[PDB]
């Protein structure tokens, strides 16, 4: 699916690397509508894959908080690390996954069934 901005658009590769500092970490609409991470690396490429910021606890939208390097649910305070690994519960699992992809010039994320490469379990959204 191709991701879209806050305000509706499309987001293009090449324009949203010259507005999106390394390290920057935004929310854009992924698979099914669910937010989702797009986040700039520190070489200035984008990240090959997506972190759904959709809580695994009740489904609060996790904001990221770039002086600890952490996602942090304001809702009831689960934690999870960069990567969307789970650090802090009530959540029981890690942040889902997309891939990340260019397709056109476009950004397009697409589903994760392979291995967690977080932590080498299968992916739990997927089944
Ligand atoms: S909805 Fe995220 S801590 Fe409960």
């Amino acid at each position: 699916t191709i991701a879209k901005d806050a305000l509706g658009n499309d987001v293009i590769a090449a324009e949203w690397l010259k507005t999106h500092a390394p390290g920057d970490r935004t929310l854009t609409q992924g698979l099914k509508g669910d937010p989702t991470y797009l986040v700039v690396e520190s070489d200035k490429t984008l990240a090959t894959f997506g972190i759904n910021a959709v809580c695994t606890h009740l489904g609060c939208v996790v904001p990221f908080n770039a002086a600890e390097n952490k996602f942090i649910c304001p809702c009831h305070g689960s934690q999870y690390n960069n990567q969307g690994r789970v650090v802090r519960g009530p959540a029981p699992l890690s942040l889902a996954l997309a891939h990340c992809d260019v397709d056109d010039g476009k950004v397009v994320f697409v589903p994760w069934t392979e291995t967690d490469f977080r932590t080498g379990e299968a992916p739990w959204w997927s089944a």
